[PDB]
Formats: structure tokens, C-alpha cells, sequence
């Protein structure tokens, strides 16, 4: 009936500051069903908003790997 989008917030591995994680997530800003990407290296974390119809963690890991890093869906 609906498609209501959500924020995920999760930790990344391999970021060496200097817009690295920004590049990672900006990669995800290209994925069909993302809306926005917001890096939080002050907490070694990144937040990304997407629609679970087209986009989720599933596709996201896939691309993150190709960006040349691995994200950790630890937390919740």
C-alpha cells in the first residue's frame, strides 16, 4: 500500500578520514531509492536515508564492498 523511507545509521571500517567515508556514502547516494547520505566520523558512523522498496542494507553492503570498504550492521 505504502513506501515510507527510513534512516539507517551504522559503522564503517577502513575510513581514513579525508572525505573517505563521504566518498563511500556518496556512492550510495547514487543507488535507486536512496534520498540522502550524512557521514558522522566524529562517531566513526554514517547515516543514510533510503526507501526499503527499492533500496536497503542488502544493496548497500553490495555497493559498499565495491566502494572498497565494509560496513558493519551492528547496533540494531
Amino acid at each position: 500500500m505504502l513506501s515510507e523511507q527510513k534512516e539507517i545509521a551504522m559503522q564503517v571500517s577502513g575510513m581514513t578520514c579525508a572525505a573517505c567515508a563521504a566518498r563511500i556514502e556518496k556512492g550510495l547516494k547514487r543507488m535507486p531509492g536512496v534520498t540522502d547520505a550524512n557521514v558522522n566520523l566524529a562517531t566513526e558512523t554514517v547515516n543514510v536515508i533510503y526507501d526499503p522498496a527499492e533500496t536497503g542494507t542488502a544493496a548497500i553492503q553490495e555497493k559498499i564492498e565495491k566502494l572498497g570498504y565494509h560496513v558493519v550492521i551492528e547496533g540494531r
